[PDB]
């Protein structure tokens, strides 16, 4: 894991390790560690042929959006962390969860012509952990305040109006 994470900064390897200890608390060591190798897995992919120009930028539009989407509706879910139960917020988080389904699908898409089969499971099986709506409502509701939901969120919300790759 030593490459994958010298080819990505500082910044995004803060991003992960957030998530990581998010999902080390929601579920188990084996899953958090095979999400950090997924995740690094999947961007370096596309890093790299975004770089090779085998990609252009444009493709990415898509991605995105989505993403951004997602994080937007995270974002609007956290105004009410810690006031309000998950349940009272599910219309926010389903919208999250169906924003990053869109960004789980295009990102296949993206990645059609370089993954293997089973590297295109990996991205679906993937997507499908960070943005499962089971995982969102226990986060809202069952994480202490040192799990540091507070360091994602608010890193991931200055991105929601600009382009994350350009
Ligand atoms: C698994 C998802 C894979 C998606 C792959 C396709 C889309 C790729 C686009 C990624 C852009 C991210 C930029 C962010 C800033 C940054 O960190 O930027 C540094 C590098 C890129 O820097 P650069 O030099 O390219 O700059 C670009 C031009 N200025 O980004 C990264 O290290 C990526 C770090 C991603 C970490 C994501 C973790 C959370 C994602 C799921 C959310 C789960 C919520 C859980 C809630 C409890
Ligand atoms: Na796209």
């Amino acid at each position: 894991l030593s490459g994958l994470k010298k080819l990505i900064p500082e910044e995004g390897r803060e991003l992960i390790g957030s998530v990581k200890k998010i999902i080390k608390r929601v579920s188990n060591e084996e899953k958090a560690n095979e999400m950090e190798k997924n995740i690094l897995k999947i961007l370096i992919k596309v890093f790299f042929y975004i770089d090779s120009k085998a990609i252009q930028i444009g493709d990415l539009a898509k991605v995105d959006r989505a993403l951004r989407d997602g994080f937007n509706h995270l974002d609007r879910a956290f105004r009410y962390y810690g006031v309000k139960k998950a349940a009272d917020l599910v219309v926010i988080l389903e919208k999250a969860s169906t924003a990053l389904k869109e960004a789980e699908q295009e990102t296949v898409t993206l990645l059609t012509p370089f993954f293997r089969p089973h590297n295109i499971q990996l991205i679906r099986n993937t997507f499908a952990f960070l943005g499962s709506l089971d995982f969102f409502t226990k986060v809202w509701d069952d994480l202490e305040i040192e799990d540091d939901l507070f360091l994602l969120i608010s890193a991931l919300n200055k991105y929601t109006q600009i382009e994350l790759i350009y």
